[PDB]
């Protein structure tokens, strides 16, 4: 069975590109994760840094979560991320997405032992 830490892998970890994301990026990788197949997930981020840095920011700057957790640490430094939002005109199983490449500090929920990201917060 998967694991948060995997889940968190496959949904939010792309380190084989350093940033472009053709026009095409988002369709092609939100249907090859599996993030369209129950529905269109509607948010969703990928990070173009490698694992031991992503994982690295779990020693980083502590900052509260969006749901008022405190298991939450923002990026030092800016890392090449980007966003995919369905579109609105989108309609499952067409999952469609607008791709936005972006250099922004992100910020990851971790857990465990080891500790490591489980959950994509915000990117700031
Ligand atoms: O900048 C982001 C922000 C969010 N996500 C995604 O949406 C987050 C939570 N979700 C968003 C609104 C609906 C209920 C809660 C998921 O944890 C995360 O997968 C991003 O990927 N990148």
């Amino acid at each position: 069975k998967e694991t948060a830490a995997a889940k968190f892998e496959r949904q939010h970890m792309d380190s084989s590109t350093s940033a472009a994301s053709s026009s095409n990026y988002c369709n092609q990788m939100m249907k090859s994760r599996n993030l369209t197949k129950d529905r269109c997930k509607p948010v969703n981020t990928f990070v173009h840094e490698s694992l031991a840095d992503v994982q690295a920011v779990c020693s980083q700057k502590n900052v509260a979560c969006k749901n008022g957790q405190t298991n939450c640490y923002q990026s030092y430094s800016t890392m090449s991320i980007t966003d995919c939002r369905e579109t609105g005109s989108s309609k499952y199983p067409n999952c469609a997405y607008k791709t936005t490449q972006a250099n922004k500090h992100i910020i990851v929920a971790c857990e465990g032992n080891p500790y490591v990201p489980v959950h994509f917060d915000a990117s700031v």
